[PDB]
């Protein structure tokens, strides 16, 4: 286990995502309006969740072998159960922050289900070529997100006062930039077409996650919009 060449990443990556759990509930100490305290829960457990999984990864669980395109692939479904708490928690963060109904918030939470669920349905698929077609149903289902924040939320943040417009508008912006990024990645790893080596896939999504969970909330959590 400690000598795969991607046990590294993961152990980075359960320090960091710990680490920054603890900074988000320190800095909530100093914190006593209910507004503000839901963003600081949500916005630690996040990376709690992936800190678990992170290590759940490095300790050799949440890891299956899945034969396609000639070889046994190992693929961690680890990864699909953080990203099916996380990324959830995250849109509910920013449904929160414009006060989306609760009908939009629904839509968002089953949409991000079908983008996870779909990916790994994809990720666990033994025919090379069907895997590629579960990555487009993913992708479609999380641009059907993005279109939502996008455009949706936007025209919601720019009603309210414009601190929360401010925010929302850098959040929206990091992201798109962010999430986008990862069925690219998917594209390229051993879980796809295989051009990079499960080493690096597992360095991209850790950045990719850090910068969407620890960089994401500092952002959040340092603005006035989250004050009631
Ligand atoms: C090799 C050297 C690595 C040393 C890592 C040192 C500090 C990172 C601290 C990690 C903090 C652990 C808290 C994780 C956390 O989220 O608490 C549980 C949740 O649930
Ligand atoms: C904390 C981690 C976050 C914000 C993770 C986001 C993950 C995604 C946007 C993943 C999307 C994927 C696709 C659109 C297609 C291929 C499979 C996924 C699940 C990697
Ligand atoms: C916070 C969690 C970080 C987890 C990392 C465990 C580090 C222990 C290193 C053991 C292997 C050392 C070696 O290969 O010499
Ligand atoms: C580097 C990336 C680290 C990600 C994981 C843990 C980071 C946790 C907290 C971030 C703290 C950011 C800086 C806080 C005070 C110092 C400053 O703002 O200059
Ligand atoms: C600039 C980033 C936009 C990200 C969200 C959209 C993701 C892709 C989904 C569908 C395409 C939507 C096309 C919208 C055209 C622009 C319309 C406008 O600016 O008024
Ligand atoms: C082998 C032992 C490695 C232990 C590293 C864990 C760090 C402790 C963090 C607690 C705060
Ligand atoms: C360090 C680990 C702390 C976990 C973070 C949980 C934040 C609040 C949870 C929601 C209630
Ligand atoms: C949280 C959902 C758990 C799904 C696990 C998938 C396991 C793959 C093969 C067994
Ligand atoms: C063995 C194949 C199992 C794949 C499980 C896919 C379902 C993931 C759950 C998505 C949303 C549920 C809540
Ligand atoms: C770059 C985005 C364009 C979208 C196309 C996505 C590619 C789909 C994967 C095709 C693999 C072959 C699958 C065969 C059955 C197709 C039925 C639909
Ligand atoms: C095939 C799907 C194409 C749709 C494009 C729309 C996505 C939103 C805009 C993306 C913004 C930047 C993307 C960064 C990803 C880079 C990773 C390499
Ligand atoms: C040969 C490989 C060399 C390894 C270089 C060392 C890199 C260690 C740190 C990588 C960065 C991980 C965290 C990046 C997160 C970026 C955003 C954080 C938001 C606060
Ligand atoms: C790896 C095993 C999780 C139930
Ligand atoms: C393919 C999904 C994009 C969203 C358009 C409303
Ligand atoms: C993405 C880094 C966070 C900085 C907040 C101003
Ligand atoms: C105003 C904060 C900018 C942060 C972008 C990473
Ligand atoms: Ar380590
Ligand atoms: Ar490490
Ligand atoms: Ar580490
Ligand atoms: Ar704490
Ligand atoms: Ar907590
Ligand atoms: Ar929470
Ligand atoms: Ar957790
Ligand atoms: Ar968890
Ligand atoms: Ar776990
Ligand atoms: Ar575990
Ligand atoms: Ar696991
Ligand atoms: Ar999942
Ligand atoms: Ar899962
Ligand atoms: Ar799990
Ligand atoms: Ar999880
Ligand atoms: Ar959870
Ligand atoms: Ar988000
Ligand atoms: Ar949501
Ligand atoms: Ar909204
Ligand atoms: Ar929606
Ligand atoms: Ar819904
Ligand atoms: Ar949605
Ligand atoms: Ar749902
Ligand atoms: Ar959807
Ligand atoms: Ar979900
Ligand atoms: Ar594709
Ligand atoms: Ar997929
Ligand atoms: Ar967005
Ligand atoms: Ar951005
Ligand atoms: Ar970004
Ligand atoms: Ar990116
Ligand atoms: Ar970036
Ligand atoms: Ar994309
Ligand atoms: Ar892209
Ligand atoms: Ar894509
Ligand atoms: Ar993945
Ligand atoms: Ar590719
Ligand atoms: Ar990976
Ligand atoms: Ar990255
Ligand atoms: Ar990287
Ligand atoms: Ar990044
Ligand atoms: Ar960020
Ligand atoms: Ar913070």
């Amino acid at each position: 286990i400690t000598g795969r060449p991607e046990w590294i990443w993961l152990a980075l990556g359960a320090a960091l995502m710990g680490l920054g759990a603890l900074y988000f509930l320190v800095k909530g100490m100093g914190v006593s309006d209910p507004d503000a305290k839901k963003f600081y829960a949500i916005t630690a457990l996040v990376p709690a969740i992936a800190f678990t999984m992170y290590l759940s990864m490095l300790l050799g669980y949440g890891l299956t072998m899945v034969p396609f395109g000639g070889e046994q692939n190992p693929i961690y479904w680890a990864r699909y159960a953080d990203w099916l708490f996380t990324t959830p928690l995250l849109l509910l963060d920013l449904a929160l922050l414009v006060d989306a109904d609760q009908g939009t918030i629904l839509a968002l939470v089953g949409a991000d289900g079908i983008m996870i669920g779909t990916g790994l349905v994809g990720a666990l698929t033994k025919v090379y070529s069907y895997r590629f077609v579960w990555w487009a149903i993913s992708t479609a289902a999380m641009l059907y997100i993005l279109y939502v924040l996008f455009f949706g939320f936007t025209s919601k943040a720019e009603s309210m006062r414009p601190e929360v417009a401010s925010t929302f508008k850098v959040l929206r912006n990091v992201t798109v930039v962010l999430w986008s990024a990862y069925p690219v990645v998917w594209l390229i790893g051993s879980e796809g077409a295989g051009i990079v080596p499960l080493n690096i896939e597992t360095l991209l999504f850790m950045v990719l996650d850090v910068s969407a969970k620890v960089g994401f909330g500092l952002i959040l959590l340092r603005s006035r919009a989250i004050f009631g």
